[PDB]
């Protein structure tokens, strides 16, 4: 019942009775482990509010008072009548910073307690969205000294009357097909593109050319709205020793914003939710840069280099990956825009780690998603066994809009 | 029931239907994901059904399920065993045995190579000496100057559980650590406590960065004995940098044969505790484990420091910079000499073969992420973004504790 977790580097061994809250279910069965696999009513609302209120008033050490008793009620008297209910803003704020205290995929999570959470439940249209939203990227943003917040917009009601922001993040590069066969710009996001021009946008057809956002309000067609680019803060690329990088004509976003996940707080389903927090290096110069399947400029910067390519074993993919990280980390911090480092953001997390087991008794994460895609064995994480647990409130995904809005 | 299994990369998507005919418990519930925990006498009741479901297995593969010859075996099986509580496996089944607990060792990337398995049965072996010259064969097999061939050796499998046949040795070729007074380690500090018993046993240390540790072997359930490997058998490869010309006086050299020595073979219900088997490296497991772990070698500073790398902000990945470099060496080091070894690109890269030819042939292919993704440069190979599907196949390769731990002293 009770589990021990063992860091194989340290010796430390740490006791996990948080999973005996745990709830939803991991994919996981005794024959098999999923552990690899990216995705694996009034009668059952009220529970769902009964366990989170529970957890509430538990957290302000007033469980089992009369305010406690009383909110109960008030729920259940609310729930009985209109088939849902609302959250205090003190409850949504607790709800949204335990979603992310909870999300077993966040090696930033150090920082729950200080999200910022917006309030935009008040909400009704997509140019109402559209300023929620201008007015969460200028606050995070904050000029380069990057604050981590949420914008929650209206819940869920009958499942006819969504707000959903269509964008996967708030600012990212399009993509392109090209008549030459390959692709221009961002190829994760060829089809979002389509979709922007198929609704009208004017593409100025290049390489990093920033989305235009999709917002749908109760259930509306979605409507388009560039983000003001003075709201956009973007780093050139540059490397600190190597002079011909910057003609190789790479910039990056310095907000990381998502937009597509579903947050649930006590059976209530806030489906658009936008966060934001900032990024671990690797997130931009191994994965957007190096995936085969995104910009995959590993041959063109080993080719400025001079390295050995005829054979893996000069090991040259692995000598550019380095460079290109230490040239995205380098432009940021030349640029005082707020970035961790993969060393850097493992540690705090192994600290945070190790709070959470002695301040709650376990921490919910997963080894897949915190090891960092390049040099896993050197950082604390790879070698600190993990359990991997769903705990509400939590972040979900969701299926994207345009397989299911009808029009 | 059908399960998906999606490359993020290629979008290419297989099907395993594999996972039915899994038997043993992976660790993890509906509840709770152990994906990244490391460890999560026989009755004749239970020993039956494993030796039938094992020579269903073995019968199927040849094409003879349901023969003449299959069923005789059913008998002679099950008869040995109500007349001797256990059986003896035919040299046939013995080598298929040993090959599919490679085959379905989900943490090993090298399984491309499978099939080529090289058997060497020694259940006639009754003592220790006669364990040493057994394992100075395979050595010397294996080894083969360089051009590394796969092979494992058989000793006899356990019967009561008080007559156990164990090498003690985690490898049969490992580096010994000695923990100073001052609190410093000279040598492999993970084999601080193995060299410690070895020392008592009477082994007279050496004492330098890089002693080869002697055979400590069990025979029968015997105490065990020391023996030293005959050191024209240890190849070793000195490590240098084809560019950095200081990196030699760093003084690393490492062998070139890894051979576990510590796994428990589980065939048809039958227990062997002795079984060394030895590939070949990842270049990976030298460069990044066993030199730059900071419960290892821990040489990453030393490197970086004569590389004269900003070290005064890990934002510099002077870390990384170093780790690059060092299996660069490792690589070009054993090349030289000819001695094989493979990078983790090219290994992962077959892998991905080996498992998609896997799906088709046997509709399945076992495999642990945390254990296959290398250690270094993750997403740029192809298997970072492989899902896979980990559960359990006999038969195979387990973890067993420490021999010192459970064993009964004679004196
Ligand atoms: C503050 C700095 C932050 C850092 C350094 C950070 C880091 C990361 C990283 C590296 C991942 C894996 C991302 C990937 O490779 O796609 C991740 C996932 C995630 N993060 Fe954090 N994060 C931060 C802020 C936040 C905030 C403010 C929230 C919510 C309030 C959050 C919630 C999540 C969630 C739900 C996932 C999983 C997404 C998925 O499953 O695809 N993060 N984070
Ligand atoms: C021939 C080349 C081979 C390569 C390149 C290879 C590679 C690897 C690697 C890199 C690991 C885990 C890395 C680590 O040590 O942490 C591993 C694990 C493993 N390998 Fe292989 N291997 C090879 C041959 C074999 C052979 C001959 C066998 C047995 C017949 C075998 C059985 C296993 C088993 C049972 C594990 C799991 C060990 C554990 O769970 O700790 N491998 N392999
Ligand atoms: C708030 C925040 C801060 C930060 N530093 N980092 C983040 C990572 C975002 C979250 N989620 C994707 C990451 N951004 C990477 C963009 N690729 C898509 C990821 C993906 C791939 C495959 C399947 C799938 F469903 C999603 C968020
Ligand atoms: C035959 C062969 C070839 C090859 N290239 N590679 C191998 C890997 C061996 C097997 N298995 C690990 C490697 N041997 C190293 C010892 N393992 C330390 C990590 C560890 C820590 C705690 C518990 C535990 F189970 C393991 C075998
Ligand atoms: C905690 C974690 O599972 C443990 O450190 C594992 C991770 N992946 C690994 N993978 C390999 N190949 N070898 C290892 O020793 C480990 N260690
Ligand atoms: C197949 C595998 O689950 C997949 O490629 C995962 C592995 N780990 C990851 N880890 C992070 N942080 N982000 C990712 O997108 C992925 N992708
Ligand atoms: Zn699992």
């Amino acid at each position: 019942r009770f589990l021990k977790v063992k860091n194989w580097e340290t010796d430390v061994v740490l006791t996990d009775t948080l999973h005996l809250k745990s709830t939803l279910e991991t994919g996981c069965t005794e024959h098999i482990c999923m552990g690899s696999i990216v995705l694996p009513t009034k009668d059952q609302l009220f529970p769902l509010a009964k366990e989170f209120l529970d957890q509430y008033y538990s957290s302000i050490k007033r469980f089992g008072s009369k305010a406690h008793m009383d909110r109960l009620e008030e729920v259940n008297k609310e729930i009985e009548s209109t088939s849902t209910y609302q959250l205090k803003d003190t409850e949504l704020i607790y709800g949204a910073k335990h979603a992310w205290r909870n999300a077993s995929r966040c090696v930033g999570r150090i920082q729950w307690s200080k999200l910022q959470v917006f309030d935009a439940r008040d909400c009704t249209t997509a140019h109402g969205m559209f300023n929620y939203i201008c007015n969460h990227v200028k606050y995070a943003t904050n000029k380069g000294n990057l604050r981590s917040a949420i914008t929650i917009f209206p819940q869920r009601t009958d499942g006819k009357h969504d707000f959903r922001v269509w964008n996967s993040q708030l600012i990212r590069y399009a993509g392109y097909k090209q008549p030459d066969g390959s692709t221009l710009g961002d190829p994760a996001n060829v089809q979002f593109t389509e979709i922007c021009i198929q609704q009208g946008w004017k593409a100025p057809r290049g390489r990093f050319d920033v989305l235009p956002l999709l917002l749908q309000a109760n259930g509306n067609d979605p409507e388009l709205f560039q983000i003001p680019p003075e709201l956009v803060l973007e780093v050139p690329i540059r490397h600190p020793k190597f002079d011909w990088f910057k003609d190789l004509g790479l910039k990056w976003y310095g907000l990381p914003a998502v937009s597509n996940m579903l947050l649930e707080i006590g059976g209530l389903e806030f489906s658009a939710c936008p966060f934001s927090g900032w990024y671990m290096g690797t997130e931009i110069g191994v994965r957007n840069y190096c995936d085969n399947s995104r910009y995959n400029i590993l041959e063109e910067v080993a080719k400025k280099m001079d390295l050995d390519m005829r054979k893996t074993s000069s090991l040259w993919k692995d000598q550019a990956l380095v460079e290109i990280n230490i040239a995205v980390l380098y432009s940021f911090q030349s640029d005082k825009v707020t970035i961790v480092d993969h060393h850097s953001a493992t540690e705090s997390f192994i600290k945070h780690m190790e709070n959470e087991y002695r301040c709650r008794g376990g921490c919910p994460a997963d080894w897949v998603w915190i090891v960092p895609p390049m040099s896993g064995s050197i950082t604390p994480v790879f070698h600190q066994e993990m359990l991997n647990y769903r705990l509400t409130p939590s972040f979900e995904y969701q299926p994207d809009p345009w397989n299911t809005h009808v029009w």
